[PDB]
């Protein structure tokens, strides 16, 4: 937004070396065994030993960051997606349940998507003209460059590693959304000739022509390659586009404001498992007969509505954070509840152009290839959407205590209860108080989290004591957030002196191939929260084959959570993770309430 208030922005900071690795000391000691922690102790010193390689590095990153906005931009953008070479369905991209509408027709289908799409370009023109008011967090100004990339953007594959393109600020910004239906994908221009977006009115009667422009589902799902192994998809990507056509359609998706997706009907299932296979559909889209092929998995923004009423959207980690996206939807879901105008004189409206795919018996054999490599995937995913009635932000709130940091505690609680012993734990902290700042790692995993675990299941420890140490494992968390929120924290440091390293052609540092950094940096439990005003949840997969995905958004009354793990780890299963996790919750609040300060 406002060119004054992206100038007054600290730029990401290079933490002092013996902070970063004495931090890294501690978040490491409830994870590994002694002998490791003793050894990595002892590699810790060498690295920073009097002008030893630490220094050296340190040195880089400092440099690095007085010739850079930022220092870490670049490199966190290529290392945790652009080399990501796993399918980003999944394993990358996050899926977002919306609150169900109630149209029970496809009119209300039209009628519902076109409502969105308005409220998406309502949300669009202020970010255009910069008038999206200026964020802030208690006091301090927020960057507001991730709101520029969600839009007019998309993952372009490669060889070897991806990219991202974006046209939000073009020349010739695009004035177009791509639809797709029935595996088809369509050309929709969302705006007039003078500037002025279409109506809520004038977008349903042009979807309703897409609508009858693709009756049948009596074509290949091209789209659905976009969610094969990267390495996979690059090449069947590359032989796609060296079609006139095939390149033409390709570059109006990749151009387009956004992504629409108008599902199918699907089959009727049990009550108790509907809201996990909705996930699914958001997620992942369901598979080869469903919706997956309804999908163009590389587009930054993907807004789904489904036949029966429910909605949500998938994006694209690569350009897409999660703040700008929460901004979003808050913004959506509201305009789509905003009472309408007097219908505007219709005037001529145009035909919404079919982006053909030309099918070769190589294109049609990828797309074969991708239909069985997402089976595969959907297969061996394990979801549980947990709806926590129980209480949400009122509860720990009233109690002095940040729910985030509660529920990270809870969890913590949970996952010991279970395996009896702590693990590598990660949870997304805003690094937005510095110009482009994306994300920075907070570690659930602590010294006082882990006493509070075992403490709290050791019959010897009075419950006094329990409740104590769960207050101290609660603080010990929120200080850490606050901490990693200013660029306290260690990780992405870690990884900036590695990656430091290897720009300058030197030999891996010790400290790096260590086994301890290869069990810190193996989250078994993936996390992060999704702050918003819209009773709504993100989704994804773990991050490891042993591990598990969870989100959540905490609620006043209630918090939705979504977790998932992998059917291919006999040692991991979502409902009982969920099912530990609910108890874990409600046993901080009885031991809380039973145990008060003073009077
Ligand atoms: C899901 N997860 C934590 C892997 C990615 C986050 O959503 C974004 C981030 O932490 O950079």
């Amino acid at each position: 937004s406002h060119m004054a208030h992206q100038d007054a922005l600290p730029r990401l900071p290079v933490p002092p070396l013996q902070q970063s690795l004495d931090y890294y000391l501690k978040a490491l000691q409830p994870i590994v065994s002694e002998e490791e922690w003793a050894h990595t102790k002892q590699l810790v010193d060498e690295f920073q030993t009097s002008g030893g390689v630490g220094e050296r590095l340190q040195k880089g990153l400092e440099r690095r960051a007085k010739k850079m906005e930022n220092w870490l931009s670049e490199w966190w953008l290529k290392t945790a997606y652009l080399q990501f070479r796993q399918p980003v369905v999944i394993y990358s991209s996050p899926g977002v349940i919306l609150p169900k509408q109630d149209f029970v027709d496809l009119q209300g289908q039209l009628r519902f998507a076109a409502k969105l799409i308005e409220g998406v370009l309502d949300f669009k023109s202020m970010i255009d003209n910069e008038t999206l008011p200026v964020e802030f967090l208690g006091g301090q100004p927020l960057c507001m460059n991730q709101y520029y990339q969600i839009l007019s953007s998309c993952r372009v594959p490669g060889p070897k590693q991806d990219s991202v393109v974006n046209f939000l600020k073009s020349k010739r910004p695009p004035t177009h959304i791509t639809v797709v239906h029935n595996y088809q994908f369509f050309e929709l221009d969302v705006y007039h000739s003078d500037g002025t977006p279409l109506t809520s009115d004038q977008i349903f009667v042009q979807l309703e022509k897409i609508w009858n422009s693709s009756l049948q589902s009596n074509k290949e799902p091209v789209g659905i390659l976009t969610s094969n192994h990267r390495n996979t998809w690059a090449k069947a990507y590359n032989n796609l586009i060296k079609d006139k056509v095939n390149r033409e359609s390709v570059n109006s998706i990749q151009k387009s404001i956004f992504t629409v997706c108008l599902d199918k009907q699907v089959p009727r299932v049990s009550d108790d498992v509907y809201r996990n296979h909705v996930a699914g559909q958001m997620l992942h889209g369901g598979g080869s007969k469903f919706n997956s092929g309804n999908r163009w998995f590389d587009k930054t923004l993907q807004f789904i509505v489904a036949e029966d009423g429910s909605c949500g959207m998938v994006y694209e980690h690569a350009a897409a954070e999660g703040p700008p996206i929460v901004a979003l939807v808050d913004h959506v879901m509201e305009y789509t509840k905003k009472p309408e105008l007097v219908r505007s004189p219709m005037v001529p409206l145009p035909m919404p152009k079919k982006l053909r795919f030309n099918i070769t018996p190589e294109i049609k054999n990828d797309i074969e290839k991708a239909k069985q490599n997402l089976s595969i995937m959907i297969q061996d995913l394990d979801i549980m959407m947990l709806t926590f009635h129980h209480f949400g932000k009122d509860f720990p709130k009233s109690e002095k205590l940040s729910p985030d940091a509660f529920i990270q505690v809870a969890l913590q609680l949970a996952y010991y209860r279970i395996y009896g012993q702590a693990c590598a734990t990660y949870e997304s902290a805003s690094l937005r108080m510095f110009h482009l700042g994306r994300t920075d790692t907070i570690r659930s995993a602590s010294i006082d989290s882990l006493a509070f675990v075992k403490g709290m299941g050791d019959s010897t420890v009075p419950e006094q004591q329990k409740v104590e140490l769960l207050r101290k494992a609660v603080q010990a968390h929120r200080a850490y957030t606050d901490r990693a929120i200013r660029g306290e924290a260690f990780d992405r440091h870690l990884l900036g002196l590695k990656l430091q390293a290897i720009e300058d052609l030197v030999s891996m540092p010790d400290i790096f191939m260590d086994t301890s950094y290869a069990i810190a940096m193996h989250f078994n439990l993936s996390t992060s929260q999704v702050p918003a005003k819209t009773d709504c949840v993100g989704f994804f997969g773990p991050v490891v084959p042993d591990g598990y995905g969870i989100c959540y958004n905490p609620m006043e009354a209630h918090i939705n959570f979504s977790v998932s793990a992998y059917n291919s780890c006999a040692e991991t299963n979502a409902a009982r993770m969920a099912h530990y996790l609910e108890k874990a919750l409600l046993d901080m609040r009885t031991l809380l309430q039973n145990h008060p300060r003073a009077k």
